[PDB]
């Protein structure tokens, strides 16, 4: 298509929403192609990683760690405005793995404080992806300071399993997971800083050792529990797209399963069927359907369970419905 | 199915045996649907897991680590009895990752020392899948202290490749793989304790830096090697259970390949085939089916070398048979 | 076939080339079956892996890090030549992932210095697949000295995609991943040793840690990038081979995609598409085919980023050709 037949295109403001939520949306792609335009000011702020009071100096697209899931469909054309505030201190950009060309829009959206940038690249592969903060000579370290996200690229008919079968969900949750190395002290105390910068030095060290302090949902220990655990119900159809822009990660809905699951996140990419933990290289995102079939509670976790229970890596599901004794039932509760 | 026809079910008892053997069943299923009864003992215990004496309070279901392969078909009803002596002090649960709701089970099966539980789930997923301890607040550490295992959810009509053909092997293995986090004192020795509690702090120390101190198959160094190697010829067609219910492995037959690998372990999912290395996220098991040309001693190993021959992953296989020097010959010996 | 019958196969003597390079060969069969010879001496030689001077002691067939790509197809016969100089003064030897039997040749071809073999092995399984050093008793130590590499075998007819279209490349690069494991002194510098003996009980420290100190292609931090950078132009095909022989990595061509990737290496296992980030396992081989859509510089990495930008695993590509405007567009500059 040329420039003209781009410009003819019908644009749509989407106002995006904070993770796990994901804007309103269309499975089914409603006319033909679109200019989908976006809008994020990058923020760089302290945030609470986990209940002790742990501090990271984040550098958050949208003010929200992870970034917040953009969704088009398949052809449609994304373009970001994206906005560096002159508050911020250092240079930012976007790398969508999505988009083709320029290191993913990393080599044409380098804006200092107090610049703006629009970009806009045609969607031409269906799956969800990967998005984060790519500045040539501290790569790491931005994105494991939380500047990364996903946006979902929706194939234009809506998604399918392997056999040209309809899926259709109910809800979707975007579980964006972090990967964190806060410096201790000599007494194993987490420690403060006054300023991102002042960080720096202490953090490359414990980046070198491979081995996160923290590996969270959202941000923060216990983020998706309690008042912010997910939802759903018995017969519910739910999306779980999941995203980990530097590490590995191993999901795994404890108590349910992935139906289908699209573990390298890629929609031409059949699905695995029936999985117990599936697994995400670092640098990806993934997503995993299931319709639930049994109430009550949930955990949704990276299935290496020190990364789940002592650092972080897990989430609730609080699932509303019948018990279905066929499926399960305690023959003998707990006794003598 | 009615309530009336599930009472009505054949029901039956199977024996257990230690990994890496597997209770007789059949791979085509024999009648209709059944509930199959199994029972387990659990077994607080110390074992020795290398060559320097190095213990572990171990926690294991039917006193093995892994806990033994339970082996079922398609929509049976797996009820298991599960026995916690008095003898024991603490508390246990058991998670299917088979199952469907209460967290795979876990929810309806907390006992203490002098209770027992029975638990009925019907296994309507194919594949291999992890089953694990998981009490509330204390899942890694009784996880990683051994109480772990996998069952085999066969189809219906058996195992069948991803042209419809049937696979039908003529023995199968269960190769558990279990981290282990040993504390050491400050000259490098492992530490020894007299309670299961008492090493608690320390371990999850260890724990935490994500590094196991061993990676073992059949709970120990060696376990299934020289003497103890598993056992082909020439000409047999073998499937291969491998599970890990805490950390990723990637198996591989040194001298072999998988020419079936449902990697995900999910049997809906077709295999990968003529596969080298294999990789099983941890919280799940895998299967690889192979057909031996070759005799000879095979290594089978968790292919990340340092894992394997200086942690402990690292299994043989004693294979008779003739030689195909077709297939492989020194067309010139070693020599000066 | 009989010895005979194999003794009449046509024959043809292979000169390898340099990683990232790959030998002369055609994708598609030139003629039945023959036997293909290659030759390799072995060198234990230093090289240097970082801009700090530091120093390993490398053990590489053909005299580089990795080991040079050999190509072959389905059926064909690979007759290795192998010489341990007279000048080395350790045992070697080389195991096949590809090949059936003896732990890959491993137990047909250990040589001393001053000694050589000829081994030959059936190519009977498509694929790349990986090749290392396997001595018993001494295996990680070596590999993670750099005594690895790659093969490929290709199906008869070339490659193909998933539904049996001609997938035919116009350049190939074989990229060699090596983590190593440098001990360091109580002030934090890389130790350096004079030979290789003399380090051997310090590094396996270190690879007790399974933290490498260092993660690198083609032997080198850079060694991929500037002088050496990979080449390709818009419109142009090109096959990423990728191996690690000891440790996963994840593979990520920022600016493109792997449109087509035999993430297990394996060609008769369907490969997926449209990655962002694909996955292969330590000792295992993968491929990626990609067209290129734009030009400008490419980053080639594994994905953990902390590995790639801190650790040294990443590489890059020059493409040249015109910039595609519907692909990817700068609608607003960087600007205030
Ligand atoms: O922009 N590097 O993934
Ligand atoms: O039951 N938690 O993996
Ligand atoms: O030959 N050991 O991977
Ligand atoms: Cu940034
Ligand atoms: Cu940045
Ligand atoms: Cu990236
Ligand atoms: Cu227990
Ligand atoms: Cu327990
Ligand atoms: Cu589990
Ligand atoms: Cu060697
Ligand atoms: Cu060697
Ligand atoms: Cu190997």
């Amino acid at each position: 298509a040329t420039a003209a037949e781009i410009a003819a295109l019908p644009r749509q403001k989407v106002e995006l929403v904070d993770p796990p939520f994901v804007h309103a949306h269309s499975q089914v792609a409603e006319g033909g192609p679109k200019v989908v335009e976006f809008t994020m000011v990058i923020e760089e702020k302290k945030i609470v990683i986990d209940d002790a009071g742990t501090e990271v100096h984040a550098m958050a697209f949208n003010g929200t760690v992870p970034g917040p899931l953009m969704v088009v469909h398949q052809d449609d054309y994304l373009e970001l405005t994206l906005i560096n505030p002159e508050t911020n201190t250092l240079m930012h950009n976007i790398d969508f793995h999505a988009a083709t060309g320029a290191l993913g829009g990393g080599g044409l959206t380098e804006i200092n404080p107090g610049e703006k940038t629009i970009l806009r690249f045609k969607a031409t592969k269906p799956g969800v992806f990967v998005y984060h903060c790519a500045p040539p000579g501290m790569v790491p370290w931005h994105v494991v300071s939380g500047m990364n996200g996903a946006i979902m690229v929706l194939p234009r008919e809506g998604l399918h399993d392997g056999k040209g079968k309809a899926l259709t969900y109910d809800k979707i949750y975007y579980v964006g997971e972090q990967d964190f190395y806060v410096p201790r002290d000599e007494n194993g105390k987490y420690k403060k800083y006054e300023a991102p910068g002042d960080a720096y030095e202490d953090t490359v060290k414990v980046m070198r050792t491979l081995t996160p302090t923290h590996v969270v949902f959202n941000g923060a220990v216990g983020a998706l529990t309690g008042d912010k655990a997910m939802t759903a119900a018995v017969g519910e159809k739910v999306l779980i797209v999941h995203s980990q822009a530097n590490r590995d990660t191993r999901p795994n809905l404890i108590g349910g399963h992935g139906d289908y699951v699209w573990a390298t996140g890629k929609f031409n990419t059949p699905p695995d069927v029936d999985q117990e933990t599936w697994f995400i290289p670092g640098g990806a995102a993934g997503a995993a359907f299931y319709t639930f079939q049994q109430p009550g509670i949930y955990a949704y976790v990276n299935h290496n369970l020190i990364e789940a229970f002592e650092l972080g890596a897990a989430a609730h599901f609080k699932v509303t419905g019948e018990w279905n004794d066929d499926l399960m039932t305690s023959v003998l509760a707990p006794s003598g």
